[PDB]
């Protein structure tokens, strides 16, 4: 069994910015979700080999996780906040796509997503 390469966190020719919205995404949004008691299954890419989930990357073709997002934010990978918000939403959606309704992982994603929504509701103006 094999995992795919992880999503990139560095791309020197991709234009980048540091903006107040991106700073909020790191200092408020990421930090709030990262410390949560349910964050630990989303802090790195899904290891389909160790978890014995050979169908994970058959179904999930746009993987995303908070470890990747954290590195992207710390590395100033993004141009704008929408790119990062999209990454969080990809992470949550993948969980709902792969898993069964009511599974523990889905309840964990829902708890994190609730906080995500509350924080991005107050994304500062640029
Ligand atoms: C998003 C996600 N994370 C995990 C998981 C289990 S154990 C672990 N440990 C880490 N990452 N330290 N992550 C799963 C999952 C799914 O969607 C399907 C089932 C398993």
């Amino acid at each position: 069994s094999m995992n795919p390469p992880p999503p990139e966190t560095s791309n020197p020719n991709k234009p980048k910015r540091q903006t107040n919205q991106l700073q909020y995404l790191l200092r408020v949004v990421l930090k709030t979700l990262w410390k949560h008691q349910f964050a630990w299954p989303f802090q790195q890419p899904v290891d389909a080999v160790k978890l014995n989930l050979p169908d994970y990357y058959k179904i999930i073709k746009t993987p995303m996780d908070m470890g990747t997002i954290k590195k992207r934010l710390e590395n100033n990978y993004y141009w704008n906040a929408q790119e990062c918000i999209q990454d969080f939403n990809t992470m949550f959606t993948n969980c709902y796509i792969y898993n069964k309704p009511g599974d523990d992982i889905v309840l964990m994603a829902e708890a994190l997503e609730k906080l995500f929504l509350q924080k991005i509701n107050e994304l500062p103006t640029e």
